């Protein structure tokens, strides 16, 4: 629990302002502590300038006690202004601490790679950054705003103490911090058990109402609305149990930290009035001891709750440096090369073979070759593996065994970004960005004008049915946007696909949805894009109906290549229409 | 505003416990503030009793001033223990109403129509009742904690410097609450602006980063990945300016809050010293008026928080005492009688007209007859409006024109109750509870063994796709279960049937899935456990390629029936097979 403290107070340094501004933060403590400590004492002399005989000068107040009335107000408010001074400024640091962190962290968890990728839910990897970041904004902010100031006050307060009025003085406050110290500790890990109870039975009786009003209808048609109700009773039972146990733990906190304070307090009145009788001390030094520890009584009334949330951010926070260290598995080989991709694209397949959790080999031992400008198919049976042909070349996974040849250069060799820009891919399935339709667009190229977007909308025609949408082409589109249709999303794909211009294209299962008309459509659209267009093109479909017309053909059973030729050599295998039985 | 404090004050009451423990609390609530502001005069007493020169009596403290510090001591303890314990006590009358209220909130929602739960998002009722009980709960807690108890010491505190020193020290502790109380409400007003603004632009990174992660194929296919970290940037750049004006603005709150009781506690010290010095006070009437304010200073600590959350629960308390005034748009009529239900089960609707949004009539002028014990189906184009049938028959909605009669009596005159116990409902897709397969089955009679749900598994061939659940029938099942097949679903719905063992059954579009294998079992199941019961039984469906062998047969076309009769007399209509041109 501690190495954690020693990174985080380790990184947030090395700006000009940031340390800047944390030298006011720590200036302002400072300040702050001695003009806090400073309120006693200037009570004393006001009390002890006060208590001469009236038979004596009397006078005026501003001449017996004037400057000190007004340096205990000053001392009391320039107290307070310096620790909300020093908030005001080491929020600054803290907040830039937590932006560039989670930035770092996003960055790293886009460099990750696929096995990561779907082996977690996204939901709580963003929860995992959006809590861990919150967990060093709060380490930062509490190290600087409660745990540090009372400790450097409890130090003033026990040194001032012995330096007036004796180690009897000191070792009374100190062992009430210790005690109060060890009890809300003790207490509040003893009580965070019922408020996270309190908050796991409410969001059960949350989601019983949830799951009551969702089933509406089915919950009315067997007319048992009684056991709903019963159900949600019993729910919110167990929600009250855990809340009244909330509440009474809180008073037994609140009310034992207070009886250990009003001990301190009366022991230490206790010894000043001994101090006084035995004519030691003054009157006024009883209101100086009583308010210096008062005073120490006054930040650690929220230690019980500036250690539950501490403890639960240096759990958040372990599971944030736990992404922070994972990995990167395809890595590119040191200074890679960007050459071999502006050539006639080519790709050969040698002796690969892939399969995900290699003890099942799903492509096994294959070996092929994609010449330049060739509209390409690969056909096959369902489950044999061709999917995972895209995955292969674009390098998100890696071929167990054999290699990969784009234009005499192995993949493993090349630079990964030249790489993956010459590549260009509509997938199956496309994804649309909760946004325009124009940045859906835009998406192929972040630097483009928006005639580009209008002309990508032309060549698959989108333009007309974005005229159709209500804003135009800004309409604002997603899955909280207006519901559309799969083959205006693999036209927006295609659209996406113009404006990268890539050499290789790619298109991995397009075709796969329900009917034909707007797929032969869609087809066609994408067949007088990218023939005549010049560029080598890989189509993948197991529905070769679809494909049957195309320029080269290659068929894998069981994971590996069997036959290779145009359609009338494959007519001697399946391609007729006769799986069209149902 | 006012008007909820009225209604919520008058509510909490008339059990005996629940008014046994709120008198407790407020006994507990005026002894506290009586054991408070006994502190600053025992403390006045231990220091104008060792102010006495030490020329005079002297002697130990016990004979001197023990009883006083005793009495400091117990007075801060039990001051702060009866706190506690108020708190510990009025936790339980709030929970306690809370879990009523809640509960008869949602016994109102699920009394309401199905107009009201179409308009709405159930989520968005869940929340209304969720937030508006925790409204309800921080109105009479923050009433019985902060607003009355503070406002009760400020009255015994200006009315104890009124007995002891005059109206001059009663009026500034009255300006000084006046003061602070309108600074604090309207900073606290200013600030929660920017609270909402750092909580809003925080949801928006974070689903900033949701959308990134979840299109991850995509972000890695088109190569920008430093757009995505920079759009995250801006969005954290957002969160970290209205994080950081929340900071700030918190800071000027509590400075000037402790600015304001400085100047108090300085203009009272100068006067307490005016006193002294012209004889009528003493030297410890300075600490006596110095602590009775300052004391009033720590529950004011809060009064910018426990401003913020009470207005936000007066904002949610109103959204759900808006759903606890809803309607009932379909109630029944006063006196209903559930006769004419036991007989030959006969529906007959009468010139029925209803459609959804009367300008546009989808059911128009209806009227037919559904004799007992007999297998009809009714069929029709898409969208013509046949399943507003059940619909109209369940009561669920109302005939706009026309009437409808069970068995020679009208629905309208009918008990709700008796009328949907004899309904029995297998609809187009059964929404399946977060629960067991045995409940689910259960659904159907809540009062109902195991062997019922047995049988009710084996009538409709549940029970070997139940042996092949993992635990059993005792497998979890749901959305969060495991996923299944529509047609379980079905047969689940019908064993639901199987336990109500209603007289009136209906399946309305119970065949609407893809394939037809599956259907036709399900077909015959339903059949050889519908007929051979003995039940009346009204199908519903547009694929009458499915029903053409039932028992007696309807049609309708636009909201009229137009021919009702066998199959052979259908056949001159469709009814072939002649729509499988796909
Ligand atoms: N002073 C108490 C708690 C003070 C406190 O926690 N105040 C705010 C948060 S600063 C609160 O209401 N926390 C909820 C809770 O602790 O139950 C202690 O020693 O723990
Ligand atoms: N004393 C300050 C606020 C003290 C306070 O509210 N502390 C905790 C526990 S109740 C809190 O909720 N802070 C949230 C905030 O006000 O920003 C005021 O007068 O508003």
């Amino acid at each position: 629990a501690i190495i954690k403290q020693m990174s985080r107070y380790l990184w947030p340094k090395d700006s000009w302002s940031d340390k800047a501004r944390v030298l006011l933060a720590l200036s302002l403590l400072v300040g702050g502590k001695v003009l806090n400590v400073h309120v006693p004492f200037y009570f004393r002399e006001i009390i002890d300038r006060l208590n001469i005989d009236v038979a004596a000068v009397g006078g005026t107040v501003s001449a017996v006690a004037g400057a000190v009335i007004f340096a205990y107000g000053a001392s009391r408010i320039g107290a307070v202004v310096s620790q909300e001074l020093r908030n005001a400024v080491f929020s600054s640091v803290a907040q830039k601490a937590i932006r560039r962190v989670a930035t770092q962290t996003f960055g790293h968890l886009l460099n990750l790679d696929l096995s990561f990728h779907l082996s977690k839910q996204t939901g709580g990897l963003t929860r995992a950054i959006d809590r861990g970041t919150k967990g060093i904004s709060y380490l930062l902010t509490s190290m600087v705003f409660h745990i540090v100031p009372t400790a450097l006050e409890i130090g003033m307060v026990c040194g001032i103490l012995t330096y007036q009025f004796g180690w009897e003085f000191a070792a009374i406050t100190a062992a009430t911090m210790a005690a109060y110290t060890a009890f809300t500790i003790t207490t509040t890990a003893w009580r965070t058990k019922f408020r996270r109870q309190a908050n796991a039975a409410d969001n059960a009786a949350s989601t019983v109402a949830v799951d009551s009003l969702i089933n509406y209808e089915a919950v009315k048609y067997f007319n048992n609305e009684a056991y709903e109700i019963a159900r949600y009773d019993k729910a919110l039972q167990a929600y009250e149990r855990s809340s009244i146990k909330v509440a009474t733990s809180l008073a037994f906190l609140n009310s034992g930290q207070n009886i250990i304070f009003s001990s301190a307090l009366t022991l230490m009145m206790w010894l000043g009035a001994r101090g006084v009788l035995a004519g030691d001390l003054s009157v006024g030094d009883l209101v100086l001891i009583n308010q210096l520890v008062f005073q120490l009584s006054v930040p650690l009334n929220f230690l019980g709750s500036v250690y539950r949330e501490l403890r639960q951010s240096l759990l958040d926070m372990e599971t944030l440096f736990d992404l922070q260290k994972v990995n990167v598995t395809i890595r590119e080989a040191p200074n890679a090369k960007p050459l071999a991709l502006p050539k006639g694209g080519e790709i050969r397949f040698e002796n690969v073979t892939f399969g995900y959790y290699p003890d099942r080999p799903i492509l096994r031992n294959l070996s092929l070759t994609i010449p330049a400008g060739k509209k390409v198919a690969v056909v096959g049976p369902s489950g044999c593996g061709k999917s995972t042909l895209l995955r292969l070349l674009f390098r998100s996974y890696d071929p167990q065994q054999g290699k990969i040849f784009i234009d005499d250069q192995d993949i493993k060799s090349v630079t990964l970004e030249s790489l993956r820009k010459s590549i260009g891919v509509v997938p199956q399935d496309t994804p649309l960005f909760n946004d325009t339709v124009e940045l859906n667009i835009r998406y192929g190229n972040v630097n483009a004008t928006q005639e580009q977007v209008i002309a990508a909308a032309q060549k698959a025609h989108i333009h007309e049915k974005i005229i159709s949408w209500p804003h135009g082409y800004q309409t604002r589109v997603g899955e909280r946007g207006l519901m559309i249709s799969g083959g205006e999303k693999q036209r927006l794909a295609v659209s996406r696909l113009i404006l990268k211009d890539p050499p290789l294209l790619f298109f991995d299962q397009a075709t796969s949805a329900l009917d034909t008309h707007t797929e032969q459509a869609l087809m066609a659209n994408i067949n007088e894009v990218v023939k005549e267009k010049k560029r080598t093109a890989l189509f993948v479909a197991h529905r070769l109906r679809t494909i049957y017309d195309a320029d080269l053909i290659i068929v894998l059973k069981e994971g590996v290549v069997v036959e290779q030729g145009s359609h009338r050599e494959l007519m001697e295998r399946d391609g007729v229409y006769a799986e069209l039985w149902m």
